[PDB]
């Protein structure tokens, strides 16, 4: 009785599964792009507090978000109004707290695990363990947490236990994101590939070629859904990787996205 | 260190580190229930008892940052050598119980208050306030006379641009001296001891508060906004009693 009937996707390009050059150029009209922050548009700094924003990162995140029409996400273990502190770019879809929290493109935002009772209790026992061990750092990130230890790293032992332990006793609505030197507790059921999905499902990134560029284990589920869906998955710095292409660094990366800018406009 | 709240909105913890952490507390509409004049306000025993429990357990890391002067504070509080911001940063009493002054017997001042009595003295309805080292011109009951209190206001201000400046509100002109607003009073105690260094909470009830709200943001801290409305604080509460409530709980933690 009813159809399905679709439009030809406004995707041009398609890489197949294997490791896949860098290409020269892409149609920005037909590509939709997602970024994580930390790490991958921006250095990495001893704290979160501590991070330094290029002004080139801005300018070209707006330069990409204008030729491509709408379709640049960034999609962060940060959450969105610390994205808006550093970009300012007003409307910038963000998925922030990898993926509990996302603004789409109408700026609309929905939240997940705010106020949650559990997070304060949880909270309450990293305070008392950080509180034991100087040098660890406790931040708190709305809905989630972030146990830092790259200022303690003889701490990572007892960092991953407490946080394991926590988790377990709310394995139902909590699930643990191991970092570079952090363990950062958050909802369970959200993800940086779900969020991705989600804004693959919605104006202006439905039916685009997606490119997903990050830097940490976080960033593999979204390497993962830009795969699935016949994309480009951008790993930034060392380490085995599901991401089909590698770049050394942050400022390789934004050289990449400099000259898809140039080769558009 | 240790402890670091993110650029988003936060919930109350349940406890803090009070050791560790410094205390900002806005006093009208934030420690005691709003009145329809200043000296109608209640100020029940818990507040007194709270803070300078608040203060014994911080080591000393308590201040309050008002509007309202010193020893009006004083005198609700009778907290003795209690750090605090008054007249929204005007006169500062810091740890060592020397207070410290913006702009109090300023020439510049009393001329400036001199030329408005001549303004308010013709116009019936208008009313200059002083306090201490700013003044404020009143149209509220002479609403017609907006534009001419706008025109003087502006004018003495330019005069002194160097040091005064204009801020327009509800049925009023303040005139106030630079660097005189609730997040500098924050952010000079925050560059003394015990303060400095120390993670910062900051609470407060209205538009007076932002610039504080702003500075223990600035600093990783803890800003806690009384009440309903738009704020750039990262946590809220529903009450004055309902804050009171949080402190508490931090103390009775501790
Ligand atoms: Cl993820
Ligand atoms: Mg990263
Ligand atoms: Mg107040």
């Amino acid at each position: 009785r009813t159809f399905a009937r679709r439009a030809r996707p406004p995707a041009a390009i398609l890489f197949s599964e294997s490791m896949q050059s860098i290409p020269l150029s892409l149609p920005l009209s037909r590509t939709a792009f997602f970024f994580d922050f930390d790490g991958t548009l921006v250095d990495l700094a001893p704290t979160p507090d501590a991070i330094q924003v290029p002004p080139d990162v801005p300018v070209l995140v707006d330069a990409l978000r204008q030729l491509s029409h709408g379709a640049v996400a960034i999609v962060s273990g940060r959450g969105i109004d610390s994205i808006d502190a550093y970009l300012n770019l007003p409307g910038l879809p963000v998925a922030g707290l990898h993926g509990a929290e996302r603004r789409d493109a109408n700026g609309d935002t929905q939240r997940i695990g705010f106020d949650d009772p559990r997070l304060l209790r949880i909270e309450r026992e990293l305070a008392a363990l950080v509180d034991r061990h100087p040098g660890m750092l406790l931040e708190i990130k709305g809905a989630a947490l972030a146990l830092h230890f790259r200022n303690a790293p003889e701490r990572e032992g007892v960092a991953r236990a407490a946080a394991e332990r926590l988790v377990a006793d709310y394995a139902d609505a909590y699930v643990l994101q191991p970092g570079k030197m952090v363990f950062e507790i958050k909802p369970k059921g959200v993800d940086k590939g779900r969020a991705v999905a989600a804004f693959l499902n919605e104006p202006p990134f439905a039916g685009r070629m997606p490119v997903f560029a990050g830097d940490d284990l976080t960033d593999e589920q979204g390497f993962a859904v830009a795969n699935a869906n016949g994309g480009l998955s951008i790993k930034v710095g060392a380490g085995d990787t599901t991401a089909r292409a590698r770049v050394d660094s942050v400022a390789a990366l934004r050289a990449q996205l400099a000259r898809w800018i140039a080769a558009g406009r």
